């Protein structure tokens, strides 16, 4: 599913991501924009052999099981395929664990490089939320 910008903002808020660990909704929408362009089916293969899955490009080295990332963990206790669903529940619940892991949203390198310090509220501007 490719979400609309405000549609995704609403879904994220529905699932309790808004201001989670102090990160406003615009931060999460911005991260999703640059990780996946709002496409739940996004996948990307990393140099280390792990893969990133879903709207927030969650990585199989630590967070989910895909059966093909040697020496990895599955800390969200989910198959990586669950992160590709039109229903963002699994991605949101896993993101909550990731952002609580110590480095906040810096876990998403694209958030650090493209969202951090910017006017992230622009991402939810105009949205009925
Ligand atoms: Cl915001
Ligand atoms: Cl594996
Ligand atoms: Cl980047």
């Amino acid at each position: 599913k490719v979400f609309g910008r405000c549609e995704l903002a609403a879904a994220m808020k529905r699932h309790g991501l808004d201001n989670y660990r102090g990160y406003s909704l615009g931060n999460w929408v911005c991260a999703a924009k640059f990780e996946s362009n709002f496409n739940t089916q996004a996948t990307n293969r990393n140099t280390d052999g792990s893969t990133d899955y879903g709207i927030l490009q969650i990585n199989s080295r630590w967070w989910c099981n895909d059966g093909r990332t040697p020496g990895s963990r599955n800390l969200c206790n989910i198959p990586c395929s669950a992160l590709l669903s039109s229903d963002i529940t699994a991605s949101v619940n896993c993101a909550k664990k990731i952002v609580s892991d110590g480095n906040g949203m810096n876990a998403w390198v694209a958030w650090r490089n493209r969202c951090k310090g910017t006017d992230v509220q622009a991402w939810i501007r105009g949205c009925r939320l």
